[PDB]
């Protein structure tokens, strides 16, 4: 307990002694309470161009911790052997090509640069003073201000703590420890449209139907044991790597220190998973690709529920497993965090739940031990909020598109982040979404057509800027001026490792849509007459934008 994270208590509170008191009215249950104190929007422009929407319930709803306070049951001692020995073997796979290696304050502060205030403390020394001072307290094993959130300068620790975990773990990411070409599962740094392509390859491998499970709360459900093995990739890093990591682990992960917002309270707990950690997603992956590798020996027989309680089953057969069939078991996976798609051998993975719900990863939403239900078709299987459909162009070629469901997406590019914003960074802002559309769900037809007139509304030589999603899929091919079909050709053709034929396509009316049945259940307002209307006046709502802009150059799209 406090050996670890007095001196992180100690500070804050002597730094507040303004403010500060214990209270016998905090809601903590199961995390460690130490004490408190006190501290205490719509894009007009798309809203008018997506006139039939303003009524539609879920677009209403988009502009408008009682799960994180649990405790897991601890793994039964077999499961904990399993996942030992299922985690020394991933990571061993994982570093078969790759060496760990500390990132550095360039890399990150080349970071910042293309990315929130943030930068402004990047080219201040002494904000690399204080990290190199509270290095040193990591180095010695202590640790002075790393604490985690759920114009003060409070804000130089903050970001210190994860440029500090940065340095130590960001090579998962910095060097793609888990793309697919290195961890099988993985696709980071794939991308939306990438993903769909990769499902429909896992689907020509022979088994059972896919099952893509989610989990209640998966950072909540990571345990003392999950880290434990998390923590095993530092017997690969060099002597200096292995150093600072350890202090990320044992003292920012292993026993983590936290406020919540009027009062802030400080909180702290040994296990479930941190909020923003740049660890996050690389560790949840693995922790996913171990998770899955059970549930599939489980599936296949090799665990069974005498081997979950055995304190000393014998290593061998799960050993034999990994290193016969290991990789090929991987290879039938998707996983991007608590996001997985699996294509077992056969369909006794989909009652083969013992250890599933042992390791705490217990599925949301369905009774513990209700078989999963799996998909025969792989358009069917959900994954990071989409599914994904198969297209056929008016020249017989194939295309794979991401899709979910409209209102989502016209909900989400409804909304602008933060107030006071001027109307160009609204128009602006709106040209960002309206040209993601164009390039990931030009198959929609209300969608082409609202991203034809918010573009036909908008400056042609504003460039758009600030984010429409902060999704790790995303590569924002949309952020330019350059012409949208021909970032489209690049992205879909060009550059597309399943498209043979790379005969450029010479305008949108090659670019195909969903068939219409499809366009409709996925939640199109085609065929209904208000969206007719629409249709017709969209010219009219185009030029009231352009008149409220004024005088800029504008361009046509319909
Ligand atoms: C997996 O890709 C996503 C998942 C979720 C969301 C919604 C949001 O996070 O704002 C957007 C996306 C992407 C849109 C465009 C390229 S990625
Ligand atoms: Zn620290
Ligand atoms: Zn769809």
């Amino acid at each position: 307990n406090m050996d670890v994270i007095g001196e992180r208590i100690k500070r804050i509170k002597e730094e507040h002694n303004s403010t500060w008191h214990y209270d016998d009215e905090n809601p903590y249950k199961t995390w460690a309470y130490h004490g408190s104190y006190e501290v205490k929007m719509i894009n007009g422009v798309v809203k008018l161009l997506t006139k039939p929407w303003d009524v539609v319930p879920m677009v209403t709803q988009m502009a408008m911790k009682e799960k994180v306070d649990t405790r897991t049951p601890r793994p039964l001692p077999g499961t904990r052997k399993v996942m030992e020995i299922t985690a020394e073997w991933l990571w061993r796979t994982l570093g078969r090509n790759k060496r760990p290696r500390l990132c550095t304050r360039e890399e990150f502060t080349k970071k910042v640069r293309t990315n929130d205030s943030a930068k402004a403390a990047v080219e201040d020394e002494e904000f690399w003073k204080l990290v190199d001072r509270e290095r040193e307290l990591h180095k010695l094993g202590k640790c002075g201000s790393c604490v985690y959130n759920m114009s003060r300068a409070i804000w130089y620790m903050w970001l210190g703590v994860r440029y500090l975990e940065f340095e130590a773990l960001g090579f998962l990411n910095e060097d793609h420890w888990f793309s697919r070409e290195n961890s099988y599962s993985g696709v980071e740094g794939e991308g939306l449209h990438k993903l769909g392509y990769i499902l429909r390859d896992i689907s020509k491998i022979p088994g059972g139907a896919m099952y893509a499970d989610d989990t209640a709360g998966w950072d909540t459900r990571i345990t003392e044991d999950d880290l434990h093995n998390e923590e095993k990739i530092i017997q690969q890093m060099d002597p200096e790597h292995r150093q600072l990591a350890n202090a990320i682990f044992k003292l920012t992960y292993q026993n983590k220190v936290v406020k919540v917002q009027t009062v802030m309270d400080i909180i702290s707990r040994k296990d479930q998973r941190g909020s923003g950690q740049v660890g996050t997603y690389g560790l949840n992956t693995f922790t996913n690709m171990e998770a899955q590798l059970v549930r599939q020996m489980e599936g296949e027989g090799v665990l069974t529920k005498a081997d979950l309680e055995n304190p000393h089953l014998l290593e061998k057969k799960i050993t034999q497993w990994l290193e016969t069939k290991g990789v090929e078991r991987l290879k039938r996976m998707a996983i991007s965090g608590d996001d997985c798609v699996v294509k077992p051998i056969d369909d006794r993975f989909a009652n083969a739940l013992l250890a599933l719900n042992d390791m705490g990863k217990v599925r949301k939403d369905i009774p513990q031990w209700q078989p999963s239900k799996g998909w025969h078709d792989w358009q069917q299987v959900p994954f990071c909020s989409h599914h994904f459909h198969e297209l056929i162009m008016k020249d017989g070629r194939k295309l794979v598109v991401p899709c979910r469901p409209q209102d989502e997406l016209i909900g989400r590019a409804r909304i602008s982040q933060g107030a006071g914003w001027s109307l160009r960074e609204t128009a602006c802002l709106g040209k960002a979404y309206a040209q993601m559309w164009s390039l990931m769900y030009f198959h929609r037809r209300d969608l082409r057509l609202a991203s034809n007139a918010i573009c036909s509304a908008v400056p042609v030589h504003w460039v758009p800027t600030s984010r429409t999603t902060w999704s790790i899929h995303a590569h924002h091919q949309w952020m330019t001026t350059e012409d949208m079909l021909t970032v489209w050709n690049r992205v879909w053709i060009e550059e597309n490792p399943w498209m043979e034929d790379k005969t450029p396509v010479t305008t949108w009316e090659n670019v195909p849509y969903l068939g219409k049945r499809e366009d409709q259940w996925c939640g199109s307002l085609i065929g209904l007459t208000s969206r007719a209307t629409w249709a017709q006046n969209i010219p009219t709502a185009i030029q009231q934008v352009r008149s409220l802009i004024g005088n800029e150059e504008f361009l046509d799209y319909m």
